[PDB]
């Protein structure tokens, strides 16, 4: 980047590379996140099975 | 030189309003994901509750 008098600072460099630092970072974590939520959906889905099966079961005269 | 280190911020900011754009992406993934996991939460509950009855 530029030396700490042009038309961009070196402070407006370094927050900027920081901005794109946090939204990368955030990118990341969302995807860490959104791994955790999609593995827990489908134990969610299978305890429904589960329990179809049963409510199945239970209405059978 | 000042034209150079233009174009080089000019490209960040680019770059930063793609990874901006990716967040709110995944960020509707993420809530929807949320919401998904809220509904089968209340239909497990739901299901639990009728079985119980079915029993009484």
């Amino acid at each position: 980047g530029p030396l700490g008098d042009g038309a961009v600072t070196l402070q407006e460099y370094l927050e900027l590379k920081k901005a794109l630092a946090t939204s990368e970072a955030k990118v990341q974590q969302l995807m860490k996140v959104n791994s955790s939520l999609s593995d827990e959906l489908r134990k969610l889905q299978r305890e429904i099975h589960k329990l179809q099966a049963e409510n199945l079961q239970l209405r059978q005269p």
